[PDB]
C-alpha cells in the first residue's frame, strides 16, 4: 500500500532517535495503512544499546523496542533475547523505563512456550510481579497483559511456576483498581486463564482475586473495546467455572463486536466457539454469562431457543426435541420423536436402544451423545423423583457422579437402602457402566474472621488497600476487603460482623478521604460507619497515612475523633518491602 | 415497553417514605420481560425496601406485589431474593390482614415454589412456607386467595423430598375440600409446562389443583380454547391418564370436563379388576394409553387379562409387533401404572398386594407374578432369587433383593373453636403461630364445612 521513507541512520549518539527516529509515519501512525515498517525495520543495534551503559540511551532504545510488532522480529529477538533479561534484573531500580521493558516482555511472551520458560526461569516473572507493585496507568496495563500472556501462552509447566510465585495474588491489585477499567479486564482475564488448569484452581481460589471477576464483568459493557486469542479463549468458556466462563464470553463478545466492524461468521465456525456458546447459554444458571453469551451469539447468529427447563424427569416429546436441537442432534430430532422419547426415555437410555432404533449406528456418535446426556443429567432437577435427595449425596463424591442419580432412583434405591447394593446390581440396573464409578459408589455407600480488615476510601485509597492486602497475604495474614463482595453494600449488616471479628484494623488515609464522611453526623456513610466501628474493640488499629494531612480533632466528629489518636504510619510507594515489615509488628 | 426508567429505583432508595410508596405503587407494573430483566440486573433496592420497610406502613401491598411479579424470572433471581431476606417479607406479610396484599403474598410464594428449582423449594419449606401458607388457604373470604394458596402448597408437595414436611404442616389436605366445591367459572408465564407436573404427580391434593387450574386455563383460552398448546405440552394425554386410573370424583370430574373442552373424553375409568378382563377390556385399555395402533395385534392374539399381566419382552418382541425396545419400555411403564392400580382379589388369596405395596408402592405391580405361581404370604419365606427372576418375572435385581430381604426377615395439644365466618381469619393465624411454636393444633374446617353432626 502506502510507502514510508527510509530514515537516515547515524550511529553517533543515539540522540537521533530522541523522537524514536520515525514518529507518526509507520510507528505511532494511525492512518488507513495500519501496517508497521517493523518488517525489515530496525536491526540488532537496539540490543547493543540496551546492553550499553548511559541509562538514558537504554531508556530510549527500550522505548523503541517496545514495538516488536511482527512475528519475525519476535523470533529474531528470541534468538538473542538475553539483553532483555539483563535489562530486567539490573533495571529493577524505580528508574522509569520499566514502562518500556515490561511492555517488551508483554509483547515477548506471546511467542512459543520455550521463550516463556526461559524468561520465567531467568528472572523474567520477577520483573512483572515486582512492577505490579508500582503505580502507573500505563505500566500496569503492560504487566497485566504480560501475565495474561505468560499464563495463556506457555503450557502448564509455566502456569504452575507462575502460581508458585503467587501470580494470582500479585495480579489481584491490578483487578481491584478503580481506575483503568481496561486494566481490570486485563487482570481478570489472566486470573480466569490461570483458573482453568484444575491443578491450580485451588490456589487461585485461595488467592481471592478470582471471585472479583464476577462483579467486574457484570457491570461493564461490550462497548469497552494476543494473536489468535480465540483458540485460546474457547477453553475459557468451556471451563466448569463461572469466573472464567464470564471472561471467556465477554472477551468473545468483544472480539465479535469489533471483528471488522461487522464480524466474520467464519472464524468462529472453525474455532467452534458458537457451539460452546450455545451450550453456555442453555445449561446456564447465571444471568451475567447467559446475557453476554446471548448477545454475542445474536451478533453471530441463531440464539438458542430456551435455557432448557431444569427438570428433565418430566419432559415430554416436545422438550426433548428442543434439547436435541440445542445439542447438534437436530438430525436425529425425527427419531427421538418417532419413538415418543419422553423425559425418562432419555435418562434411562442405553447403547442398544440407540444402536437399533434411534439410528445412531456410529459408536463415535453415541459417545458424543452420552457426553451431552451427561452434561444434561448433571444439570437436571431430580425433585419429582429423587425422594431422599440422592443427587446431593452423589455430587458430593465426584461432580461427574450426579448423572447416575436418576439411575439410582428409577430402581427405588435411596439414601437408606443403598448400603445393601452390590456391583452386579449397580451395573445391570442402575446402568453405572464405568467400573471405577461403581467401585467408588460402593465404597462411599458402604463405609458411610480474616486476620486483618482494611477500611478505606472507595475512590482514592483503593489502590493502596490492594497492595496492603496482597503484601500481607504473602506475609501469612488473612485479609478481608469491602469490594470483594459488591460496591452497593450500603446496608448495615452482613459485613460489620467481621469488622468486630477482625483481629486487626488498618485504615488507609488518603488525602481528602474524609470529604464525604465529614458532615455525615447521621453516620450514613458506611465507611464512616466503619471508622466508627473501628473504635468498638480497640483491637490494635494501625492507621496507614499516605500524604493525607493529619486533621485536627475538633473538626472531626467525636464518633471518629479518637481514631487519629493512634499514630499514623508513613507509606512510601517505593521501598514497600521496608514499610510492610514495619507494619507487621503493628499487627498481631 | 420503553416506558419507565431507572428513576423509580432511585426513588425507592430515597427517603421521604411517601414518595417511596408512590414509586413502589408505580413499580408494581413490571408487565414485560425486559423490565423484569433490567430490574433483576439491579434489583437490590427492592430488598432494602423489604427489609427497612417491614414496618406495617401499608406499602407492603406494593413491594410484595413487586416480589410476586419478580420471582417469575429465572432461578438465580429466586435464590438471591430468598437468601437476602426476600422470603422473610412475604412470610411476614402473610401475617397481616388485607384482601389484596394477601392475594399478592400467596401468588409470590406460588411463584417461588414453582419457579426456582429444588434449591429454593427446600429453603422455603425449611422456613416453614407451607405453614405460613396455610392461613391464606383457610380464609373464608377471597376464594381466589384460597386458590392461590392451595396451588402453592400443591406445587411444594410435588418434590418428594418435601412431601413429608408439607403433610406435617396440615395445609395440604385442605386443598381437597377447596376444589371439590368451586367451579371452573372462577376465572404465571407458560404455567402449563409448569402445571403438567402437578397432574403427573402421585398425589390427590396436587392432581386436583393441576386439573382445576388446567380446566381454568382451557376454559378462558381466547374465549374458545386453542387445542394446540395442550397438544404440545402434552397435557391432554396426562389428563386421559388422570381420568382413567382415577379413584376419586373431584379430580375425575375436573379432568373430565377439561378434556371435554379440549376433546375425546376417555371411554371410562377402566375396571379395577384386571385379572379377569378379556379381549374387549384389554383393547379398550390399549386405546386409553396411546397403544391404539397395536390394538389389532393384541386382538389377533386373544390377549386376555392374564396375557397382559404375565407378559414379557420376548412375546412382545416377536408376536405383538413391538420391535422398538423404546416402545416396550413405554409399554411396561403403562403396564406398571396399571398393575399397581388393579384389583387382585379374584386371584390374590392371601392378600399379597398389601404386603408388597407396604415395601415400595412400585412393588405392587409384581403381585400377580407372585400369585400366578402359588406364592402367598406363608410360602414366601422359602423362595430364592433364581425362582423370583425366572417365574415371578421380577427383573430388576434391586427389587428382587428387597423382596427377598423383607420376606426372609418378616389428640392435638390445643383446639380452636370459633365463628366459622368471622373468627376464621384469627384462628388460622393462631394455628400457624402455635404450630411454629411447638404445639399441635386441630381445627374444624380441616375436615369439612357441613360437619353439623354430633
Amino acid at each position: 500500500g502506502a510507502r514510508a521513507v527510509g530514515a537516515g541512520l547515524a550511529e553517533v549518539f543515539q540522540l537521533v532517535e530522541e523522537a524514536w527516529l520515525l514518529p507518526a509515519v509507520g510507528r505511532e501512525v494511525a492512518q488507513g495503512l495500519c501496517d508497521a515498517i517493523r518488517l525489515d525495520g530496525g536491526l540488532d543495534l537496539l540490543l547493543r544499546l540496551l546492553q550499553a551503559p548511559e541509562l538514558e540511551t537504554r531508556v530510549q532504545a527500550a522505548r523503541l523496542l517496545e514495538q516488536i510488532l511482527v512475528a519475525e522480529n519476535r523470533d529474531r529477538v528470541a534468538r538473542i533475547g538475553l539483553g532483555v533479561i539483563l535489562n530486567l534484573a539490573k533495571e529493577r531500580e524505580p528508574v522509569e523505563l520499566a514502562r518500556s521493558v515490561a511492555g517488551i516482555l508483554e509483547h515477548m511472551f506471546k511467542h512459543s512456550e520455550e521463550t516463556c520458560q526461559r524468561l520465567v526461569a531467568a528472572g523474567g516473572l520477577d520483573a512483572v510481579l515486582y512492577w505490579c507493585r508500582r503505580t502507573d496507568p500505563a505500566l500496569l496495563r503492560h504487566c497485566a497483559l504480560a501475565l495474561g500472556n505468560c499464563a495463556l501462552h506457555g503450557g502448564q509447566a509455566v502456569q504452575r511456576r507462575m502460581v508458585e510465585k503467587r501470580a494470582a495474588e500479585w495480579l489481584f491489585p491490578l483487578a481491584f483498581s478503580k481506575e483503568d477499567e481496561l486494566l481490570r479486564l486485563h487482570a481478570c482475564l489472566a486470573v480466569a486463564v490461570l483458573a482453568t488448569n484444575k491443578e491450580v484452581e485451588r490456589e487461585v481460589e485461595r488467592s481471592g482475586t478470582l471471585a472479583l471477576v464476577e462483579p467486574l464483568v457484570a457491570s461493564l459493557d461490550p462497548g469497552r473495546f494476543g494473536p489468535d486469542d480465540l483458540q485460546r479463549l474457547v477453553p475459557l468458556l468451556d471451563s466448569n467455572r463461572l469466573e472464567a466462563q464470564c471472561i471467556g464470553a465477554f472477551y468473545l463478545c468483544a472480539e465479535a463486536a469489533i471483528k471488522s466492524l461487522q464480524g466474520k461468521t467464519k472464524v468462529f465456525s472453525d474455532i467452534g466457539a458458537i457451539q460452546s456458546l450455545k451450550r453456555l447459554v442453555s445449561y446456564s444458571t447465571n444471568g451475567t454469562k447467559s446475557a453476554l453469551a446471548k448477545r454475542a451469539l445474536r451478533l453471530l447468529g441463531e440464539e438458542v431457543p430456551r435455557p432448557i427447563l431444569p427438570s428433565v424427569p418430566s419432559w415430554k416429546e416436545a422438550e426433548v426435541q428442543t434439547w436435541l436441537q440445542q445439542i447438534g442432534f437436530s438430525k436425529y430430532c425425527e427419531s427421538f420423536r418417532e419413538q415418543q422419547v419422553d423425559g425418562d426415555l432419555l435418562l434411562r437410555l442405553t447403547e442398544e436402544e440407540l444402536q437399533t432404533d434411534l439410528g445412531m449406528k456410529s459408536g463415535i456418535t453415541r459417545k458424543r451423545f452420552f457426553r451431552e446426556l451427561t452434561e444434561l443429567k448433571t444439570f437436571a432437577n431430580y425433585s419429582t423423583c429423587d425422594r431422599s435427595n440422592l443427587a446431593d449425596w452423589l455430587g458430593s463424591l465426584d461432580p461427574r457422579f450426579r448423572q447416575y442419580t436418576y439411575g439410582l432412583v428409577s430402581c427405588g434405591l435411596d439414601r437408606s437402602l443403598l448400603h445393601r447394593v452390590s456391583e452386579q446390581q449397580l451395573l445391570e440396573d442402575c446402568g453405572i457402566h464405568l467400573g471405577v464409578h461403581r467401585a467408588r459408589i460402593l465404597t462411599a455407600a458402604r463405609e458411610m474472621t480474616p486476620d486483618v480488615f482494611i477500611s478505606y476510601r472507595r475512590n482514592s485509597g483503593s489502590q493502596l488497600a490492594s497492595l496492603l492486602k496482597v503484601h500481607l497475604q504473602l506475609h501469612g495474614f488473612s485479609v478481608f476487603i469491602d469490594v470483594e463482595k459488591l460496591e452497593a453494600g450500603k446496608f448495615e449488616d452482613k459485613l460489620i460482623q467481621s469488622v468486630m471479628g477482625a483481629r486487626n484494623f488498618v485504615l488507609v488515609l488518603s488525602p481528602g478521604a474524609l470529604d464525604k464522611c465529614m458532615q455525615d453526623h447521621d453516620c450514613k456513610d458506611w465507611v464512616h460507619k466503619e471508622i466508627v466501628t473501628a473504635l468498638s474493640c480497640g483491637k490494635n488499629i494501625v492507621p496507614i497515612i499516605d500524604g493525607f494531612e493529619w486533621p485536627e480533632p475538633q473538626v472531626l466528629p467525636e464518633d471518629m475523633q479518637a481514631v487519629l489518636t493512634f499514630n499514623g504510619i508513613k507509606w512510601s510507594h517505593e521501598y514497600q518491602e521496608a514499610t510492610i515489615e514495619k507494619i507487621i509488628r503493628f499487627l498481631q
